[PDB]
DNA sequence: GAATAAGGGCGC
DNA sequence: GCGCCCTTATTC
């Protein structure tokens, strides 16, 4: 199903100020909601979203962004089932690897002006696909050499279909006339709009780049020492910042929330986190396992 | 909206 | 790798 679908009439409710000639407007039951109304013009969907989300902590925000994910994953599975290569499918693919493999989405008067891309703006000589291997190589923003790999039996599928469609460009869709075009940053952040909004391409990014420091820290393993524990954090920053094409420095200052580093040095990490009770498996439907334990220890911040 | 057809994601 | 069952398109 849809997310407006799944969200479903018309003090706190009058201050929105929802503009009266919209229909089928649907508000919010709840004053804590990052939705708190939405509806369709003559035309279109419009939103009026909580003013919190448009100051939090790093860790307030992702917790929340992480009870969003299991809607999103509805929503682009209900797109991703269409036949063909129509625009709704395309930029739910765009939008699974925006989530599984970090990427900026781009935008081509940028890309045009820097010769550098982002997933927007990629063309077909920078992926390849081998079996259940997508793997992408291509210049990224300030010219890092960007190296990103899905497994998604999925995303394979599709991005053989997509690299049998005449090039240079490889994000495009085909009407079933067979007119082609390609799917631009504009089109596909009006999606994400619909389907994540008020959150945005980056959420992706710090929730992506806080999972895989998780998921790191997870593996590498506990420190019996806080010294050798800080140097761990070293080499987890170093190998966050690789995958996102950041400067260190950056990773750790806006990507990474620092409760996942916390922990970590109070020997906690992801495995620790695992649901204790079926309800508690039973809610984290639609996150990956480490995405579930990850929800968790944030929200051990709120507990104290 | 319901009945119909058939492509195709993802649970198994 | 199979195949249930969710998807869009078509027709009434
Ligand atoms: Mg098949």
């Amino acid at each position: 199903p849809s997310r407006t679908e799944l969200l479903a009439r018309r003090a706190r409710i009058a201050r929105l100020a929802v503009p009266p000639a919209y229909q089928d407007v649907y508000v919010s039951p709840d004053a804590e909601n990052e939705l708190q109304a939405f509806g369709r013009d003559a035309a279109r969907l419009q939103y009026r979203y909580h003013p919190d989300f448009v100051a939090l902590k790093k860790w307030q925000r992702l917790t929340r962004f992480a009870g969003a994910l299991p809607t999103l994953k509805v929503a682009t599975t209900a797109d991703l089932r269409a036949s063909g290569l129509p625009p709704r499918k395309v930029m739910a693919l765009m939008t699974r690897l925006l989530h599984v493999a970090r990427f900026r989405v781009g935008s081509d008067i940028y890309a045009r002006q820097h010769k550098t891309y982002g997933l927007s703006t990629l063309r077909q000589r920078h992926v390849v696909v081998d079996g259940n291997t997508v793997t992408f190589r291509f210049k990224g923003k300030h010219g890092v050499s960007q190296h990103k790999a899905t497994s998604d039996r999925t995303l394979a599928a599709n991005m053989q279909k997509l690299l049998d469609l005449p090039g240079p460009w490889l994000f495009q869709t085909v009407d079933a006339g067979g007119e082609r075009r390609r799917i631009h940053s504009t089109e596909l952040n009006a999606y994400l709009r619909e389907v994540i909004g008020p959150f945005t391409a980056k959420d992706f990014r710090t929730w992506g780049g806080t999972l895989l420091a998780a998921e790191y820290l997870a593996q590498q393993g506990t420190e019996s020492s806080e010294r050798q524990a800080k140097k761990v954090l070293v080499d987890c920053v170093k190998f966050v910042a690789d995958d996102l094409g950041n400067t260190p420095a950056v990773t750790r200052g806006s990507y990474i929330c620092p409760v996942i580093f916390d922990r970590y040095l109070d020997g906690k990490v992801l495995d620790d986190y695992e649901p204790r009770t079926e309800r508690q498996e039973a809610e984290l439907e639609g996150l990956t396992r480490s995405e579930g334990a990850l929800k968790r220890m944030l929200e051990s911040e709120r507990t104290l």
